[PDB]
């Protein structure tokens, strides 16, 4: 617990949405595996009625948490007031903040905001997308190569066992894709970085962003809790680690290389901060109450991907190889010491893998995981975690992209 005198006064979570069907299979998906991959029971892309009772569970555990710290009521229904979510406006996400509220609040009458327009990007969680800002074709190509410390045409070589592994989790050998080029996973599928005219869509082709993408989809079947993962071979935490590997590689690059991440996480980074009381300029949420003491922004795992780039945070999360998992959140706390000095501490909490495949249920006594955040450029953050917060605010201010933020 925290130390004396110290008290919780707001807390922003920015979550990744529940466990949600493949968002696209592909036909070079199909080709690589002789197997034939499990129907879910949605729509490609849409969360999962389990993936809605998860959520859920997380939101009893935030509830009994906020409860022990002060900050919602005990019993009670909170006041509209004190709760409020902003989803992004996929439907993942949209039922993702449903179900946060119905597991913090049961029974009480809440109600989710999002962008009015939900054919249209938010520019709080895709500005890229939605035209506030650009990049640049080739700083991104450098920053990359940077973020990697290699040639991106080289990265297989960094991740031979990993792509060995896949390779025989899909029996790509004897696959479709190996009749039609005639076999190694490797060999069959450099690395490169493929970017559009306008800089606007970037992606990790070849191996390792295919294998990213099939990682995560085993692990999102193995969370939904399907009859068959990966086709019965999964079998060890060593091979979940080894092919998440991928997966979390993946995203350091795509999402993390600071680069990008301060083009895409711009508006979220200014929003949070504000939220936490810095006195940076930030588009308002509608209809957010200055009394508000839980925010709950429920986006992707590529949003806490450049939040995590932008402030340099990094982690491992004890029985969880996905770095960023569904439901998994950045908890940023607003606390004030006794003489009213207002600090930031920064937790990663989420579900672990069996958690997840068990629908465990999460209680003071039971709890979800949970990383206490280092941010490294804050020198003062004390040794329990505390980042003051007028030292959080400048840092903020300097990670920034000023062509991002929303005008």
């Amino acid at each position: 617990t925290a130390p004396a005198g110290f008290q919780l006064e707001r807390v922003v979570i920015l979550s990744r949405h529940g466990v949600r069907a493949p968002t696209k299979m592909t036909q070079t998906m199909r080709d690589v595996t002789p197997h034939q991959w499990p129907e879910w029971p949605v729509k490609l892309g849409y969360i999962t009625p389990r993936g809605e009772h998860l959520i859920s569970l997380m939101g009893g555990f935030y509830r009994e948490r906020f409860q022990q710290q002060g900050l919602l009521p005990k019993d009670n229904c909170p006041t509209p007031d004190a709760v409020y979510v902003w989803a992004d406006v996929d439907q993942r996400t949209r039922k993702t903040g449903e179900a946060f509220l119905a597991g913090l609040a049961p029974q009480c009458d809440l109600a989710i905001h999002h962008q009015q327009n939900t054919q249209q990007a938010d520019p709080l969680f895709h500005p890229v997308k939605a035209g506030i800002c650009s990049m640049d074709k080739s700083q991104v190509h450098a920053a990359v190569e940077k973020q990697a410390g290699t040639p991106i045409e080289t990265l297989n070589q960094r991740y031979q066992a990993s792509l060995a592994l896949m390779s025989s989790v899909l029996d790509f050998p004897k696959s479709p894709y190996c009749q039609q080029h005639n076999c190694d996973f490797s060999q069959a599928m450099p690395s490169r970085l493929a970017i559009n005219d306008d800089g606007n869509k970037v992606a990790l082709e070849g191996a390792v962003g295919l294998a990213s993408t099939l990682a995560e989809i085993f692990l999102l079947e193995h969370a939904q809790g399907m009859p068959k993962v990966a086709w019965g071979n999964i079998h060890t935490e060593q091979q979940w680690n080894s092919l998440l590997k991928l997966h979390n590689a993946q995203f350091d690059l795509m999402s993390r290389t600071p680069y990008i991440a301060k083009h895409n996480g711009t508006p979220l980074l200014q929003t949070i901060a504000h939220a936490l009381g810095s006195n940076i300029t930030s588009r308002p949420l509608p209809d957010i109450s200055p009394d508000n003491k839980i925010l709950f922004i429920a986006g992707h795992d590529t949003n806490i991907a450049n939040i995590s780039g932008m402030l340099g945070m990094t982690w491992t999360l004890p029985g969880q190889p996905d770095n960023t998992p569904p439901g998994g959140a950045l908890v940023f706390e607003r606390w004030v010491d006794n003489a009213g000095k207002p600090y930031v501490s920064v937790n990663m909490v989420y579900q672990t893998l069996a958690q997840l495949h068990d629908q465990a249920p999460l209680t003071l006594q039971h709890p979800a995981g949970s990383v206490r955040l280092n941010i490294p450029g804050c020198s003062d953050q004390t040794p329990d975690g505390y980042c003051p917060l007028s030292t959080f605010s400048r840092l903020v201010s300097h990670s920034v992209e000023p062509a991002c933020q929303l005008p």
